[PDB]
């Protein structure tokens, strides 16, 4: 896929999961840019397990699975991102196993997405 087409597929992600939970904008927007330094709530933690969901990332459990991911890799972003992701897919595939409760699961991995990109990370 094209950097334009990951761009827009942002807000079609977000679209497919921001309606089932109670989200504030402001916070949205921080992690659409890959600032995740500000206290989430648990319907923030939710949304981002909905999106990992939608990517087949994890499992309902919020257990990362590296190996699909990195294989799911080229349908999820361009190449211009494949190798900071697939940095960050090794650097981050076991912090899940740090927590027990599955929305916070997949947000730490998603944190650790956003503190092992040079610079590039966006979430939907």
């Amino acid at each position: 896929m094209t950097m334009e087409q990951f761009l827009t597929s942002l807000d079609m992600i977000r679209s497919g999961c921001a309606p089932k939970f109670k989200l504030k904008t402001e916070d949205l927007d921080r992690l659409r840019v890959g600032d995740f330094n500000f206290p989430p709530s648990q319907d923030l933690m939710c949304y981002t397990k909905c999106v990992s969901l939608m990517a087949g990332t994890v499992n309902k459990k919020g257990e990362f699975n590296a190996p699909k991911a990195l294989a799911q890799l080229p349908h999820l972003v361009p190449p211009e991102m494949m190798e900071m992701s697939r940095k960050s897919v090794e650097a981050c595939r076991d912090t899940h196993k740090q927590f027990k409760e599955s929305c916070e699961r997949v947000y730490q991995t998603a944190k650790c997405f956003s503190e092992n990109a040079a610079g590039q990370f966006m979430w939907p």
